[PDB]
This record gives structure tokens, sequence and C-alpha cells, in this order.
């Protein structure tokens, strides 16, 4: 499956993708604005996520940091990256179908719209301004807006026990973005799509 990953931000970002245990493709490439990086995720793929990175610095060897979505210091991620990261989340033919959403349980730092290129369903998008808005506890000083299981570590929030209801700060993601998700158990916004389909990350959509 082709995954073109586009940054319309003002500003460079270094997109990543990982099934958490590896790598997908490349794994992470730099996107100034308005680049375009295409890449190939394997049929059968479970849990794959896409997200950016921002403020990012890496040296000849591909190592380095950046203040959000970090995933152990490689431009080449291998590994999730460290919140707050909007993230585009998919899993491939699954019984004959593609599943995808966009998640803020990890929090959010960059706006995504994350649609299918092929036919047979809709895209998700998350692109309200929610680092401008963002609560006061919440606010990551490294940038972006930390979901709370991040800031407090509460079983309520990062629903340990399997059992959770929304909250004060689910409840704020799920405002300014109703179509992603904004907690563990949060009503699903997963998407069905063919088996197959191909798709389009893009960063900074409006
Ligand atoms: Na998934
Ligand atoms: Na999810």
């Amino acid at each position: 499956a082709t995954f073109e990953i586009v940054n319309r931000c003002s500003y460079t970002v270094w997109a990543a993708a990982s099934k958490g245990d590896a790598a997908l493709d490349a794994g992470g490439r730099q996107l100034n604005s308005g680049e375009s990086w295409t890449i190939n995720v394997e049929p059968g793929t479970n849990g794959g996520k896409i997200w950016a990175r921002t403020d990012c610095y890496f040296d000849d060897s591909g190592s380095g940091i950046c203040k959000t979505g970090d995933c152990g210091g490689l431009l080449r991620c291998k590994r999730f990256g460290r919140p707050p990261t909007t993230l585009a989340e998919f899993s491939l033919n699954q019984y004959g179908k593609d599943y995808i959403d966009i998640s803020n349980i990890k929090g959010f730092n960059v706006p995504m719209n994350f649609s299918p290129t092929t036919r047979g369903c809709r895209g998700v998008r998350c692109a309200a301004d929610i680092v401008g808005q963002c609560p006061a506890k919440l606010k990551a000083p490294g940038g972006g807006c930390n979901d709370a299981c991040t800031v407090f570590q509460t079983s309520e929030y990062c629903c340990t026990t399997g059992k959770c209801g929304p909250t004060e700060y689910s409840r704020f993601f799920k405002r300014l973005c109703p179509d992603a998700f904004s907690y563990v158990l949060d009503k699903p916004t997963t998407v069905t799509c063919p088996g197959s389909s191909n798709y389009r990350v893009t960063f900074c959509p409006t």
C-alpha cells in the first residue's frame, strides 16, 4: 500500500512511520514545507502509525533529537514516538478490509488529514488549533498539547483497567476534533476502507 505523506505546514516536519517494533519503509524522513514523501507499507500491517516530528536535529549518522514525536533519537524511526503526537493509525488487510483513524490519545502536535486516495471510504481529519487552545495543565513546554495520561499517570486517564470514562481533558480534544479518538474508550471514529486501499497523510491540511 502506498502512503503519500505531504507537509503542507509552513515549517519543516520529520515524518515517522512505524508499527511499534519495526520501521515502516525507511521509518522517517525530513519534509520541508510543501514536500511529499511516498512510502510503501506491507499488506497486512497491523497497528501501523504515521506522525510528524517537530524541531529536530540529526547528525550525519541519523541520530539526534526531536522536541515532539522523538522515536529514540533516530531519523529513521523503529519505534513509536514520544508524546505529544497526533497519530494517523491503520491496520491493513484485516479479514478483507483496512481500518484507519486519527488519535489524540497520545496528545497533539501537528494538525493532520488522513484520507484514502482510492475509492470506497471517507477520510478523517483533526485540523483545529489544539496547541493554541490547549488547557494550561496539558501544555508541553517542549511544544504541543499532551494527553492527560502522559501528564498525570492515573488509571482513569490511561484506562489501565479497561474501565474509564471521558474526562474534562478528553472532552477538550473531542470538542476541538470530534473525528479523532480523545481517550482509549472513546466511541470509535475508525473508518472501514476496502482492503489494499492507498492513502495520503497531510500535515497542516487547512
Ligand atoms: Na490501528
Ligand atoms: Na485507537
